[PDB]
């Protein structure tokens, strides 16, 4: 059992870490056997390694990340809505997914699922 | 794989049917071998009859259901922020989950996992 407070605390640390470009910080919320599937329909990315590299390439550009609503948490899972904003060769993109976490006994995240399609990327 | 236009429409039908009390409305969107976890934590309800049972239980009082944001649709999946509101014995309640659908190739919803906690409910 995880406390909704704790699960919710992790989300922010994650959000803050994507904002801070803090790769060590984001990855250390993830179980050794954890997996990132982001966006959905990608083969899931299994293990600390692939997870680290996946967030490393997420950060090549500076990111602006914010929760657009209150985090939902019940049982061992977190869901939240958010925006990722960045600029590349003078063009701005705001991606707006819903992510989903599942936590294990030890407090860490064991799965991540970020759902978003073309209607969810904007300028 | 399914279309995000069809998936995004189906979330609008669902939500529309929960506002009009349309019980046949909401059920028809689901596969026969589908499951409803609402809230995440409880025992799944399985199959058209269990699914029906559940949604008639939800419509015991008039509901005000609305999408609070753009729907996310991809793969054969869709996620949607919403709020459910009702009044009982003077006591207004707002419930603000994040829902999730998974689909089959037939266009029908197989999984539904509504995910909300106590912090996502206000009553006064």
């Amino acid at each position: 059992m995880n406390t909704p407070e704790h699960m919710t605390a992790v989300v922010q640390r994650a959000v803050a870490a994507l904002n801070a470009g803090d790769l060590d910080g984001i990855v250390a919320l993830f179980a050794d056997d954890a997996t990132v599937e982001d966006p959905v329909g990608s083969e899931p990315r299994s293990g600390t390694a692939a997870i680290r590299e996946f967030f490393a390439n997420s950060l090549k550009l500076p990111l602006a990340v914010e929760l657009t609503q209150e985090v939902r948490a019940v049982a061992n899972e977190a869901a939240f809505a958010f925006t990722v904003s960045f600029e590349y060769q003078g063009r701005k993109t705001v991606v707006a997914p819903i992510a989903h976490f599942r936590f294990n006994g030890a407090g860490k995240v064991v799965s991540m699922r970020a759902l978003f399609g073309e209607k969810n990327i904007h300028a």
